[PDB]
C-alpha cells in the first residue's frame, strides 16, 4: 500500500490517469473519425494516409507506455513484499525508458503541423469532406472541433515535462529514484525543444481559424 | 485555447483525469461486485445494505462532480468568444462548490472503518463469501484485493487537498480564480482533518490483513 | 437616455467608439497578417511566437473590455427604470474592474519594443520575409505600415489614462461614479508608469524608422 | 505616425471614431426604418416628408465630414515626408471648413423637435403606425427606441463644441492648428447657440417620454 | 422679332427647350427600354402594361403641348404684322389650356409610385429581368438608372409651377397676358398639390435604393 | 438626387436644355445650309469662307460647353456617394470657366454685322442665291428666314447673362457655388456690353428687311 504524504505516488497516479484520457482523445481521431471517413470515402486516400500514418504509431507507443505504468501502479498500491517494496514504489525507471523511446517518434510529431495544414487545405476545396466534418463534430465523442485534437499529441509531451519536473523537485538526490527521473526529464526536454517549431506552428494555426470566426 | 506555461490548465486536467479513474475504482464495488453479489445471494441482505449504503451516495456525489469538471475543461480546451475566455479558463468556482457540498458527506466516510471491519468479520466466519471473494479477486476488473478499494474514497479526498493546494500556489492574487481556489482549499482541508482519524484506521486495517496473508 | 449635455456620457461614448476601432486595428495583425505569414511560411517559429504570444492575450483583454463597455453604453443610451437609472448611467465600475485586470497583462506590453526590434532585424536579414511585408502592406486592410500597428497597444493605455483623467476632472466628489473613476485612474496610472521605459523606447523606435525612411 | 502622447492626435481620433458610429446610428432611420415604413405603407406622405427632409441632408453633411476626417487621420497615422508632416498632423482646417458648412444646415436641425412631436402624435392616433414601430424596435438593428435616435443629431453638434473646446484648450497660440481650431469653435458655438431653444425643447421631450414610459 | 429685355420671351424659350429634353427623357422609357423588353420578353405582360399604360398617354399629352409652344415661339421670333404682334408675343393662353388639360392626366401620374414599386418587386425576384436592366443601364441613352426616369414626369410638373411663377412675377396686372398666366399657375398648382403624396413616395423610394448601396 | 425647392438645379437644367436648342439653331447654318451650298456651288468660295469662318469656331465652343454641362447635370441627377453630393449638385465652376474662355471669341461676334450686310448684298444682286435661299427657307429645318439665324449667336449671350444672374440671386453667400457664379456673371456681363454695339446693328439689320418685305 501507498503512503499518503508520498507526492511521488500521486504524480504517478496523475501520469497514469492523464495518459488514459490522452489515449481516449486520440481515439476520437484514430477510431471514430476514421470509422466515418471509411463509411463516406470523403477524404482522398493519400491525405487519409498522411493523417493516420502520423498518429497510429504515436498511439501504439503510448498504449505501451500506459501498460507499463498501469502495471507498476498496481504493484505500488498492491500488497508488496520486503525486497520488492523498493522497486514497486518508484516510477523513474519506466519514465526514463519511454522518454528515451520517444526520441524515435519525433519524426511523426514533427509532421502534425503539415497534417493540419493539408486537412484545412482539402477541407476548404471539398464540400463533401466539409459536410462530414460538420456532421462528426456534432457527435458526443467529438467534444472539441476535430482539427483541435491534432494538437493533443504535442501538448501531451509538454505535460510530461511538467510531470517529470515535479518529480525531480520532490525527490532528493539521495533517493533510489532521483537519477532515473532526472535523465527522464532531460530526454523529454530534448524532445519538447525539438518540436517547438511544430508546436508553435500548430498553436498558431488553431488561433487563426478560431479568431477568424470571431471578428469584432 | 489552453496555455502551455499555464500550470492551472494542467492541474485542472489532472483533477479531471484522476476523477475518471477514481469513479472506475468505485464501480469495481458499485457495479461489478454488486452484480456478482446478486447472482450468488451469498451476502446477508442487511450486510449488503450496509455496504452499498455508505458507498452509493458517495458515488453519486462524484458522478455529479465529474460532470461539472468535464463540462468546464471542454470549454477551456475549446473555441470561445474572446470576451468569454476569462470565464472558461478557470476552475476554482466549481471546485469550491463541490468542496463545500462535500462536508455534507463526511458522515459516510467516518463509517468506512466499520464497513471494512464488519465486512472482514463476515468473509472470515463464512464459507460462501470467502469463496465468492477469492474468485472476484481473479477478475481483470479487480486489480487489488477488493477489500482495499474501501480506502480509495478517503484516499481521493487527500488527493483533492494536495491538488487544490498546488492551484493556490500557482495563482497570483490578482487572477480571478485565486479567491475561489483559496476558499476551496480551506474547505477540503477541513474535511480531511475531520477524516484523518478514519483514514488511519482504514490504513491500519489494510496493513493488518496484508500481514496475516504473509506468514 | 443620456442627458444631451452630459460630459460623462460623451467620454463613455468616446471610450467605446475608440475601443472598437483599436480592436479592428489589432485584427490587422492577429488575423490578416498572421493569415499571410502562415500561408507563405515566411516567419521562423520563434519570432512568430515572440510576436503573437504578446499580442493574442492583449486582444483578449480588450475584447472583454469592449464587451462590458458596450452592454453598459446601451443601457445608458436606452430607457431605464428609475431605480436602475443611476447604475446604468455610469462607467467607472467597469473601468476600475478592467484597469485592475490590465495589471495582469503588463508583461506582454513590456515586450513590444523587443518584438518590434526583432521584426526589423529579421526583415533586414531575410529577402523573403521582407517581400511578404511589402506585399501585405499593399492590401487595403493594411492601411498603415504593419509595424506601426505594433505601437498601438501601449498608445491605447496612454489614451486610457487620458480619458480617466477627464472623467475624474468632470465628476464632483458627491457623485456615484467619483470613487470608482479615481480608483481606476490610479490603476491605469500605475500601469503606464511601469511601462514608461518601454513606452519611450517605442517612441524612439518609430521616430528612428520614419526618419530613416525619409532622408534627403 | 502620431507621437504617442499627443493629445491633439487623440481628440482627432475620438472625433473620427465617434463620427463613424453616429453615422451608423442615422442609418437606422435613413435606411432601415425607411425600408420598413415603405414596405408597410404605414406613414402618411406629409409626415414622411417632415421626417426625411430634415434628416437626409444632415446625413449628407456628416458623410462629407467623415470622408475628410478619415483621409486626414490616415495621413496623420501614416508615414509622411518631412515637408508634409505639419499639414498631415492637424485637423483644424477640416473642422473649420465643416463647422462653417454646418451653418447651412441649421434649418433642418431646428425642425427636429417638431419632427419628434409629430411622430408621437401620429403614433398615438394610428394603431397601424404604432404596430410598425413596435415591430421595428424588436429588430437587432434598432437597439434603442427609434425616436431616441432623433435626439442624436443635435446632441452630435454639442459634442462637436466639446471636442473643439478641448483642442482649443490644448493648443498654444504658437501652433499651426491654433487659429483654425479657434475659428471652428466660434463657428460651432454659433450653431449651438442658434439651436439652444430647439436643444432644450428636445431634452424636455425625451425626459417627458422616458418619464411617462415608467410610472409607479 | 423678339425684344431682348422681354423676360417673357426667354421663359417661353426655356419652357420649350426643357420640354424637348423632358420628352427625350421619356423616350428612354417609352421607346428604348421598351425596344429591349420586347426583344427579351423579360417583363411579364401585365407589369409591362402597368408601366407603359401610365406613361404613354402622358407622353402623348406633352407632345401636343410641345407642338403648340413650338408654333407660337416660331411666330414670336418670326416677322410678325401689326395686329398679330400682340397675339404672337405671348404664351399664357397656351399654358392655361394645357395646364387645364393636365388635370385629366393626374390619374396616371398618381400611379407612378406603384409602377416603380412593382418594377422593383419584380426586378428582385427575376434574375432574367435584372440582367436586362443592368444591360440597358450601360447604354449611352440610359444616362441615369432606369427607375430614376420614373420621377421625371412628376418633377416636370413642378418645373411648370416654377416657370409659371416667374411669368406671373414678370408680368404686371395691366398686361394682355397676366390673367391667362395667373389662372395657369392656379391650375398647375392644384395638380402639383394633388400629386404631392406620390412625388414624396417616389422621391423616398429613389433615396432608399441609392442609400442602401452606400452604407457607411 | 435633385432637390425640388432648389431653384439652382432648374436653372442648370434650363441652361442645358436651351443650349441644346441653340446648337440646333446653329446647325441650320453649319449643317443643312452648308450641305445645300455645296450641292449648288451658288455662292462665291470667298463669301462661303466669310460665313463659315466667323461661325464654325463659335459652334465649336458651344459644342464643347454643351458637353461639360450635360456631363455635370447627369452627375447631379444621378446617384452618388454622399460625400460627393456637394461636388455634383453645383454648376458655377463650369459656367465661370466657359464664360471666361468666351471673351477669347468676342472677335467673331463683332463681325456678325458685316456677315449679314455682305451676305444680304449678295442675295440681292445675285440670281442663283435668291433662288436657293427662297427654297431653303421652305424646308422644315428653316423655321425663320435663315438670314435671321445670324442674330441667334449674340441673342444666346444675352440669355447667359439673364440666366447666370438668376443663379447669383438664388444662392446665399455661404453656399459653395456663390463664389463661382458671381464671377461668371461678372464675366459674361463684360462680354455682352462689349457686344451691345453689334447686337443693335444686327437687330436693326433684321428690322430693316422685315419692312422691305412688308410693302
Amino acid at each position: 500500500g501507498p503512503h499518503m504524504e508520498d507526492e511521488a505516488y500521486f504524480i504517478a497516479k496523475e501520469i497514469l490517469a492523464t495518459e488514459r484520457t490522452y489515449l481516449k482523445d486520440l481515439e476520437v481521431i484514430t477510431v471514430w473519425f476514421r470509422s466515418v471517413l471509411i463509411k463516406e470515402e470523403a477524404m482522398p486516400a493519400a491525405l487519409m494516409a498522411l493523417l493516420f500514418s502520423n498518429i497510429d504509431p504515436v498511439y501504439e507507443f503510448h498504449r505501451g507506455f500506459l501498460h507499463e505504468v498501469e502495471q507498476r501502479l498496481a504493484l505500488w498500491e498492491g500488497p508488496s513484499s520486503a525486497h520488492l517494496k523498493g522497486d514497486h514504489q518508484r516510477i523513474g525507471d519506466i519514465l526514463l525508458r519511454n522518454m528515451r523511446q520517444l526520441k524515435e517518434f519525433t519524426s511523426y510529431f514533427q509532421r502534425h503541423d503539415e497534417v493540419l495544414t493539408e486537412l484545412e487545405k482539402a477541407t476548404k476545396h471539398c464540400k463533401k469532406l466539409e459536410a462530414v466534418y460538420k456532421e462528426f463534430e456534432l457527435q458526443k465523442v467529438c467534444y472539441l472541433p476535430l482539427n483541435t485534437f491534432l494538437l493533443k499529441p504535442v501538448q501531451r509531451l509538454v505535460h510530461y515535462r511538467l510531470l517529470l519536473s515535479r518529480l525531480c523537485a520532490h525527490y532528493s538526490p539521495g533517493h533510489r529514484d532521483y537519477a532515473d527521473c532526472h535523465e527522464a526529464l532531460k530526454a523529454i526536454t530534448e524532445v519538447t525543444t525539438e518540436l517547438q517549431q511544430s508546436l508553435t506552428r500548430l498553436e498558431n494555426l488553431q488561433k487563426l481559424t478560431e479568431l477568424q470566426r470571431d471578428l469584432v
